[PDB]
């Protein structure tokens, strides 16, 4: 309902700021088709979305959200998104759009290593799911359509060959379908027209690794508009740091200053951002409020150099759950204030 306005990809990602990941929320599944929305919602023990929790966000020095949505199972045999579904997710995209939020909507665990995943870097695989593939976004930037330039829609979360290969594919291959994919995206949302012909649009690279491989045989969808892609990928770098070192130290800063140094030789002309990062590592053990207080710093310290380094490649971050999570979320307060309060001096000073 704001109206349109037509901005370049890398306004979009300079604008972001900090930015949060809704995780294990509309992403949350496997309690199988034909159960209340609400059910799918708090699955994994979050809460429902409120406004204030999007109010509270663009109050506390955030001013962007991904929300991560899983859709199998609110699909039809036909590939027909449920109508409650959709609305529900509209809804929360109002909330982020209400507050002054950019907020990014995917297609979230029907990718990946989980049960229900369809979406892979398979050939036979995208041959056999590209039409429904099409369809799932065809009826998603239909929805999504009217919002202004403020919500950027990312075609595909963590793609994987068909072993569920983390990092590079087994085969070659894998990368071919996986390209495919990223156009079939970008062609669906562009044909829906209006502000989708110029909507900026989000593309993962294989697993959202980052390896030499992985950039190297990323192709960027040919798009007919100028400037409208953003290409993502995830950090949660070194892995299993969360679990093996005491402080964030020089190994940990080199492996980051690493990352961004690949990705920005890469990407000269095209922005990308870092759409997770958190301590998840082993287990998916990460950090609490309950961890030692040398944890909690170690996780403070990840993040201040996560958005800082980010900011001097032009870049943008999304932290995955862990500051705001849970039963914090509907009071709405900060689960690690000490980790936001990092954040925050990071990115401002
Ligand atoms: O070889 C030692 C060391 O030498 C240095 O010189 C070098 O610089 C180091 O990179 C290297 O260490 C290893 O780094 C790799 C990752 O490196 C790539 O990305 C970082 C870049 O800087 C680098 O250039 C790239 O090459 C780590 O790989 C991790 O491995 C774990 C475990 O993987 C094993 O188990 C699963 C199986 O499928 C794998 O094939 C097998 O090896 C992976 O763990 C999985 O991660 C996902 C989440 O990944 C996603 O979120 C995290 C984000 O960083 C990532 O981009 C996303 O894809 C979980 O859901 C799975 O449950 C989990 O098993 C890591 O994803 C992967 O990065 C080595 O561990 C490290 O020793
Ligand atoms: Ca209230
Ligand atoms: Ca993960
Ligand atoms: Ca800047």
């Amino acid at each position: 309902n704001a109206t349109y306005m037509e901005e370049s990809a890398q306004s979009a990602v300079d604008n972001f700021g900090l930015g949060f990941n809704l995780g294990n929320t509309l992403d949350a599944n496997g309690c199988g088709t034909g159960k209340p929305v609400a059910t799918y919602e708090t699955f994994w023990g979050q809460p429902e979305t409120t406004q204030d929790m999007m109010t509270f966000l663009m109050q506390n020095g955030f001013n962007a959200v991904r929300i991560p949505v899983t859709w199998y199972e609110h699909m039809d045999a036909e590939g027909n998104v449920d109508e409650a579904w959709m609305m529900r997710v509209k809804a929360i995209v109002e909330y982020a759009m209400n507050a002054g939020l950019y907020a990014i909507v995917n297609v979230h665990h029907d990718t990946a290593a989980g049960s229900g995943a369809w979406i892979k870097a398979d050939t036979d695989v995208y041959a056999a799911t590209k039409e429904k593939f099409k369809k799932l976004w065809t009826q998603i930037a239909n929805a999504l359509a009217d919002y202004d330039q403020h919500l950027l829609f990312e075609g595909y979360n963590e793609m994987l060959d068909g072993n569920n290969s983390w990092d590079e594919p087994q085969k070659a291959s894998g990368y071919e379908a996986l390209n495919n994919y990223a156009q079939d995206f970008v062609d669906a949302v562009r044909a829906t027209g209006g502000n989708n012909a110029t909507r900026n649009l989000i593309v993962n690279t294989y697993a959202a690794a980052k390896g030499e491989n992985v950039l190297n045989n990323f192709m960027l969808p040919t798009d007919a508009v100028n400037n409208h892609l953003i290409v993502q990928v995830h950090s949660y770098d070194p892995w299993n740091f969360f679990n093996t070192k005491t402080t964030w130290d020089s190994e940990c800063h080199n492996t980051l200053t690493e990352i961004f140094s690949a990705l920005s030789k890469k990407f000269t002309t095209i922005p990308y951002i870092i759409g997770e990062y958190g301590t998840h590592g082993e287990s998916d053990i990460s950090v609490s409020k309950s961890s030692p207080a040398e944890k909690i710093k170690l996780a403070a310290d990840q993040a201040a150099d996560m958005v800082k380094l980010a900011k001097d490649h032009h870049s943008a971050t999304f932290y995955w759950m862990s500051i705001f999570d849970g039963s914090d979320r509907i009071q709405p307060q900060w689960s690690l204030p000490t980790v936001v309060e990092a954040m925050q001096e990071a990115y401002n000073n």
